[PDB]
């Protein structure tokens, strides 16, 4: 699809068996999801943006279906104000910015 | 152009006669640049990022070139990890996300 930027680029994702709404975010290096449980090993990480840093749990090798397209990679879990699909997974679904 | 996302989508911008680097950020409604001098009056605005809220100075109707494309619109000035081009200006340059 061609997603307009007149509105926030929100899509439905499936992660950990759960449906969520998330932002397709070219400004995010990594994918960050609100608090949830995920299987397997994790390690702590700090990520920063406007207003400073939050602590997250880093889970590797997690599958996420993004608007119907499956992708595997690292997912960060923590107190983010919005679910964010970052570049690490946008690449895997072939997303590009066009103008 | 067609910009893939294996690297950060950094472009050159021109504002006030000066070249700067900025990140094309579909996850931002608005454009935020690091401290600089802009003409005219400003208004107050709060931005809630991943780490919390910050105060910024809102300047309206500012001339800015983005990757060689001309825009005239709102620029926020305040403390950001990186200059961010948000949707208010991505729409002016005709950007879309595609997959
Ligand atoms: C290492 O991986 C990282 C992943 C993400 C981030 S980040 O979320 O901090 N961020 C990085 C960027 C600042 C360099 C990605 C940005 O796209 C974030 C994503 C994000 C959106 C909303 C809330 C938190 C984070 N946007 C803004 O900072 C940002 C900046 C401006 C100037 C405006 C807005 C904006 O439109 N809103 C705050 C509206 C809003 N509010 C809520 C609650 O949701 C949304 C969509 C967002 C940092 C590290
Ligand atoms: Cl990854
Ligand atoms: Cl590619
Ligand atoms: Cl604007
Ligand atoms: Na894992
Ligand atoms: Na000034
Ligand atoms: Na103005």
């Amino acid at each position: 699809p061609q997603i307009t930027l007149w509105k926030r680029p929100l899509v439905t994702i499936k992660i950990g068996g759960q449906l969520k709404e998330a932002l397709l975010d070219t400004g995010a290096d990594d994918t960050v999801i609100e608090e949830m449980s995920l299987p397997g090993r994790w390690k702590p990480k700090m990520i920063g943006g406007i207003g400073g840093f939050i602590k997250v749990r880093q889970y590797d090798q997690i599958i996420i279906e993004i608007a119907g397209h499956k992708a595997i990679g690292t997912v960060l879990v923590g107190p983010t104000p919005v679910n964010i699909i970052g570049r690490n997974l946008l690449t895997q679904i072939g997303a590009t910015l066009n103008f």
